[PDB]
DNA sequence: GGAGGCCAAGATCTCAATTTCGTACAAGAAATCCTTTG
DNA sequence: CCCTTCGGGAGGTGCATCCCGGTCTCGCTTGGCCTCC
């Protein structure tokens, strides 16, 4: 067994970002702060985690293949098991609460299993958060705003027929109207919230009673839009994501992880290096990373770390430097013998 | 199904602008910044995935075939749903979450919303922002002022009756008294908005209304013109832009594409260079862009990926290279399972 | 003397509508665009406030360098 | 006829609003300096 | 082998736009109803 610290940074390649619900407010979409706005942004190592999990997940299904029928042999307990560690059927080792070295067997056959844990059995793999090393490496991206095609490209119109191009106008009349109905009803909200600060529990209790019915009432209206039920013509709100090329100091390990568990991670990150994604909003190609890992470990019973190599995934390809991790790699390789179905 | 990345550069050949919302503010126009103010302006993946969505929207409109009166028979509804997948019926069909193959059979029926995706379905194109290269390749284009034609050229007087010349007079002369009278106004707005930053903010949201019926006041001013209700002779606000022959290192994917998606994606880029313009200010000729992307595949598990092409855009032509791209842009052409509609 | 109004001389030229009226996204202006551009080509050629500009005039840029000066 | 799946319905309510790196430095030698001067 | 000039003087003004339009969700359990086996 061997602790492998994967050291390392990510360069990212095209704007990072993440969706996070404590994160998000209503004043806009924020990456985790951890701490006030004027805060040094984190990309979750849950993402990352999870990502890479998937990417494990399917160099497992790559390597176990396909029945003779071309489907997979992994049922629904099986796959949620693998993928995310929630026992659906309720059919799983239930290791001893205080037994810290507990399902050896199952370590040994599932090796996904071992590296990311199930519920109940410590996962090996520790995925760290993306942490920026500057100052100002955050913006607000996407943005933009979702213009009506047939008011950009006059053209487009000559493909419309005069019953569509009817419809056409009556959408924009509709949005229109809409529009002028939803923002008074929204500044009359306003006001309501600017009588929130200053009311007492009586007519504040009053007054928040009547704004939630002012959301219902912007509801129906926007539901007696005939023709579109949502404005087209719409700001999209910009998301925070990481400048292209941020440098994010990322620390990752494995813990006494057999030479077989390791290899199963390199072949995950050498998999997950063919979509390098991290994050959502993909419609701007946003999560392209390229990282360089230092793989190092710690020297029997010295703590000094000793480096094995590196791990340098980038566009151009995936760059396994040192014999060990060759030597991991082909390990996982082996072993045929891990049981995924069970 | 591979996941094809377009690794490529798009230089400029006439000033590249964009306005989105949230970065320019009163201040001025201001190009998308990544980070920071002080940071190197980028002109958003957003944009270019809209231009080449309605690029391949025009692509599939034109393979499906306009009826003998040059109109497709798609329905209004189709086309928004299409090129910003917007859905104005709500007809279409929402995939509820923890659907086995979300959408492959629209995906398989509807290459193009499999490319760009809609609500509820992810959109295996990811056109990410093109980032400039080097220290400088932006600067405040545009600019200039609109000026009184009659008042730069005598013999554009000739044209005109005296009552028109009368009118001119008077047009004139509003014009020159209604600004002193805006200048003056918005020369106490300055002051108040100069006096904004003292820190009783209790009171800058009394200055904020102060301003606000200022602003009101200018308007009724304007209103009160018979002859114009803007200034005709007025200095135009520059755009930032970046400059001709600028470098923007670009990056899209296409994750799991399958030949008939990439080869309408190739459709796409082609009808994109008839007309390479990327954003606004179309007036000054903005937008024109010469691209070259190479196509690389990566098959997952393997350390390096294989170039399959490249796609170079220039004003003299398309060029396309490698046998893998023809092969699927034919493929897209020659198959006849496509329904666009819903 | 021409047979235009100094409002459309300014409209055709300079794109400013003295008048006082021309919206971007009036509805009913939807379809007009296309009629109005046939019947105006100028109008057409060079836009106008809510209506694109057909012609785009790109910037000239000098082709060596050292061809500027006072 | 039992046994999977898809949909609708179920109580009222939680509080918070964000603003732009660092400034100026330069020692004892093969050198090419050189090559002189001529 | 001379000996490199004086200084004049350095703008006046315009005018600084209008408008959109800010989304769905869902984080649970149960039974009724639909077809499937």
């Amino acid at each position: 067994m061997r602790t492998l610290n994967f050291n390392g940074k990510i360069s990212t390649l095209e704007p990072l970002t993440v969706t996070v619900k404590n994160a998000v407010s209503t004043s806009g979409h924020r990456l985790p702060r951890n701490g006030g706005f004027n805060a040094a942004p984190y990309f979750p190592g849950t993402s990352i985690r999870g990502t890479l999990r998937h990417a494990a997940h399917k160099v497992i299904v790559d390597r176990v293949g396909l029945n003779a029928d071309g489907k997979s042999p992994f049922d629904l307990a099986e796959h949620f098991m693998l993928a995310q560690g929630v026992d659906i059927n309720g059919e799983a080792e239930t290791f001893a609460p205080g037994e810290i070295n507990a399902g050896a067997e199952l370590r040994s056959k599932n090796p996904l299993i071992s590296l990311f844990g199930r519920w109940g059995l410590s996962g090996k793999v520790g995925i760290g958060n993306a942490i920026p090393d500057g100052d100002n490496q955050w913006g607000m991206f996407g943005g933009g705003a979702r213009s009506i095609m047939f008011q950009r490209d006059e053209s487009l119109m000559e493909f419309l027929e005069t019953d569509q191009v009817d419809r056409l106008e009556r959408l924009l009349e509709e949005q229109a109207e809409a529009s002028v109905d939803i923002s008074q009803i929204k500044t009359e909200q306003d006001a309501l919230k600017k009588a929130m600060k200053s009311a007492d529990k009586d007519t504040k209790a009053e007054l928040q009673i009547k704004v939630r019915e002012l959301d219902e009432k912007i509801q129906a209206r926007k539901d007696q839009k005939q023709e579109s039920r949502e404005s087209i013509r719409r700001p999209i709100d910009p998301y925070e994501a990481f400048i292209t090329g941020a440098e994010l100091s990322h620390r990752m390990s494995i813990k006494n992880a057999t030479d077989e568990e390791a290899g199963l991670f390199i072949s995950a990150l050498i998999r997950f290096a063919a979509e390098p994604r991290f994050g959502g909003h993909a419609n701007h190609n946003c999560g392209l990373v390229e990282a360089h890992w230092t793989v190092t470990t710690w020297k029997p019973g010295e703590l000094v770390p000793v480096t094995l190599g590196e791990i340098v995934i980038t566009p151009n390809g995936v760059e396994i430097t040192g014999d060990e991790l060759f030597a991991m790699v082909k390990a996982f390789n082996e072993n045929q013998s891990f049981d995924f179905t069970a």
